[PDB]
């Protein structure tokens, strides 16, 4: 439709490419030293945060079909421009954990970080569990988004990203945090096992969809 | 005009709820290893940023009855709007504390965290070092959001979770860091250990109301006459 | 009057700056306390306390920051002796608070500034002379009243500087850059072991800062 | 403002300095006193938001011979003052590294490979850090931006701190080609000393192409729009 929209699109392609590499690879490699579950989730944070900033400006940096779908509820994006964005994110994510697994060593590939059930827990309670935390993530998006607030420079990006460490607190405790379908999708397209796939990728949008609708009719309607 | 009330008032609810769930699930869950000082208080503070952030612009997020009580001297004066944010603060917590319970498995349920009186520390001590952290705590808040720091707000949410991310590393040294008697009421009554479970409800209150008392009297006070 | 509630509030900030800092510094036989974790307590407790007294009174919560302040920015000379006078009082109440409520089995020393891993005292002086000295730099150019058109975040940037100051200042000697919180646990615990080389290190440093960056990096 | 210069090349060199002082230093192996990769990142994280800010007021704060190159293209910046401050950040690098050795009972957190596995394409993972930072730096500081004010010093320093935990976990992270070369420079230790020397320039050029070409070019003055049509 125009050349912004082009910029926009190859910015949530690079996005999520740089999200799910830094991510995951931070995430992924031990030897003797040991990653921490508190450093994982600076990783994830942080780097959400920075894109969140740099893209952030150009296209928005959802980085996330979860927040665009919730986002389509009421940012002002259109069902085209949903499309193509889903569309960058995907093909941005798998591009991200493959590059990865190019650049990995071959003894610590593993399962490249593919969340999944731990320490037995049925699928219901995992939903519950992405749902609250998708919920949380899309109410602080949409809070460091709503221009009639004012804010510092780059307060909003950080405030993301904790929130994303949060998430990934817990999360991680849970089910590695998801809290993004492309994110947990890139790893196993990448190396394989689809077990438990169906919590994730349903796991966000039901409360994406809860918690837009909240910020837009039930917390803070314009 | 009451439907801004009721937003008010259903946004102190799952802001607490989200709080004690955040904070009590990521504080007790120890499967495999153990959960580290800075990884519970950044877990605490965090959250308590974030939601002070959304639900903090749309309701103060007090997520505390004691910052309540403090607001209640400070904040406005005299206000059923404390009294109700207080009733919505107990049932999120509540709330939220049990729902934890079903979504996590019947494994590492634990004490669900009634933060008890640990290291050989008794109880005068401990109302003593609980007044202390919610002091410096209302003392943040009520700074944060002061009419005298309006013009840019420059990280209320941030420096506040990071106060309470703070008093978090000195208050779990000491009894788990209560900071919010809500906090403390949730995991008592969904789990039933009710070991030493008045410092808490008597030590941040008093406290809180301390703080409000200095930065409003002894500290920084209205302006007595507009001369200066 | 308005002064004593300054004076008030920098002896407020050092009193709950030393009874967390130390308190969280402390060795507790349940968890360890990482270096992370003592560089976060300090880090976030400055940012806090110059967020709220440094709304009221500019936070000093340091005898050798209120000194640079001193030769930098038009400062009574009462103000200053009181202020430093205010900070001492809430240093060693605030560690005398945190002896008293604190097991004794765990008070093992109450954080006490000793050298460790081999070293000498001037090696340490001038070590803590540049951690005082990057703290005031950083203090100095975040409270700047001729760039005040642009804010930013004081309160945070101050903070995380105590706390990177106290990632390579711990593994080198705990981290001074503030005499209050070396003297404290000091007069609580009579162990005085090289304690002059703080009273000298971040002091001179701070001067130095100041003098520097009112002089030479960013003259008038 | 022939004095300002020299303001600005002497704050370079002393946020080297500082910068070089603090990273190596708690960067260095303590005995039984391990430190944790996160408090490496936050080490150098927040030091770069200090001096960022400090002297990132006062000189930018590139602190980095990657970056400036990149603002050599980008950020209307000389030769003559991007050559002074190349000079100004190898100096004060080798000088902080010399006196941390005089601070340092008798390998001085010089980066090489640690894990043995997958060299060159690691000189890749270089690329793609210094990527990030670059775009973030140029994001920093944008007037279209808006946003009210713009930099924060926090900007960049927690996007040095990511880097530095992808980094630290592959080639223990260059991003800044004087920081490699300061500890190696007095540490015979060159192994694969080319790798980090390459790493981040070619990635910090990219990074400015991308921002500066493919993702959002900058309002062209007519003064220089006529300098690109002749």
């Amino acid at each position: 439709r125009s050349i912004a929209f082009s910029r926009a699109v190859f910015a949530e392609f690079l996005a999520t490419l740089l999200f799910v590499f830094f991510g995951l690879g931070s995430a992924l490699n031990w030897p003797q030293a040991l990653p921490s579950v508190l450093q994982i989730a600076m990783a994830f944070g942080l780097g959400i945060g920075t894109l969140v900033q740099a893209l952030g400006h150009i296209s928005g940096a959802h980085i996330n079909p979860a927040v665009t779908v919730a986002c389509l509820v009421g940012c002002h994006v259109s069902v085209l421009r949903a499309a193509f964005y889903v569309a960058a994110q995907l093909l941005g994510a798998v591009a991200g954990a493959a590059l990865l697994h190019e650049i990995t060593p071959a003894d610590i590939r593993g399962d490249l970080a593919v969340n999944a059930l731990s320490n037995s827990t049925t699928a219901g309670q995992a939903v519950t569990v992405e749902l609250f935390l998708t919920l949380q993530l899309v109410l602080c998006i949409f809070a460091s988004t709503d221009e009639r607030r004012g804010e510092n420079p780059g307060t909003p990006a950080l405030s993301i990203g904790f929130s994303v460490a949060l998430g990934h607190l817990l999360g991680i405790h849970y089910t590695g945090c998801s809290m993004n379908p492309a994110r947990s999708l890139a790893p196993a397209v990448v190396t394989g096992k689809f077990d438990d796939h169906w919590v994730f990728w349903i796991g966000p949008l039901v409360g994406a969809i809860l918690g837009s609708l909240l910020y837009n009719y039930v917390l803070f309607p314009p």
